[PDB]
């Protein structure tokens, strides 16, 4: 299963690795995109999710958009995670640079619920302009399912850690 986590808490884990190496090796039930309402992967945790998918998962979420339109920012999807996992949860967490409701971040994290084990990033984090350390707070009090978050930047990783209440 997963190594080299730290425990947070009963059911949060936090590990300093790439997302995609991580789902790779893995192969876990369910690993999360930080996603957005159109499902364009263009950087971030998206853009490297769909490059390790060989476009595939473009192609797919294209489709998904093309029939049901786009997300909520808040909201998810669950699509194929191709070679990565057997499902990719696609959670749209609010980006902070584009003046979206940082409030929206608690909905975001609550998807996650519907799955018992999930390997995700921090929401909002990242190219989303949101605080990581606020996201790990909300991510602690909001998800009780088991979640075990890749942190790719070693230095945030280390501040996470060591700034966790
Ligand atoms: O290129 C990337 C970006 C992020 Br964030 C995580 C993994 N790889």
């Amino acid at each position: 299963s997963f190594s080299g986590y730290l425990k947070l808490t009963d059911n949060v884990y936090i590990k300093n690795a790439d997302i995609v190496e991580e789902a790779k090796k893995v192969k876990p039930t369910v690993v999360v995109n930080a996603a957005n309402v159109y499902l364009k992967h263009g950087g971030g945790v998206a853009g490297a999710l769909n490059k390790a998918t060989n476009n595939a998962m473009q192609v797919e979420s294209d489709d998904y958009i093309a029939t049901n339109g786009p997300l909520k920012v808040g909201g998810s999807c669950v699509l194929s995670g191709h070679n990565l996992a057997k499902h990719c949860l696609h959670v749209v967490g609010p980006n902070v640079n584009k003046g979206e409701d940082i409030q929206l971040l608690k909905s975001a994290y609550e998807n996650f619920n519907q799955h018992e084990v999930l390997l995700a990033p921090l929401l909002s984090a990242g190219i989303f302009g949101a605080d990581p350390i606020h996201s790990l707070r909300v991510c602690v009090d909001t998800v009780r399912t088991n979640v075990y978050l890749a942190v790719f930047d070693k230095n945030l990783y280390d501040k996470l850690v060591s700034s966790f209440l």
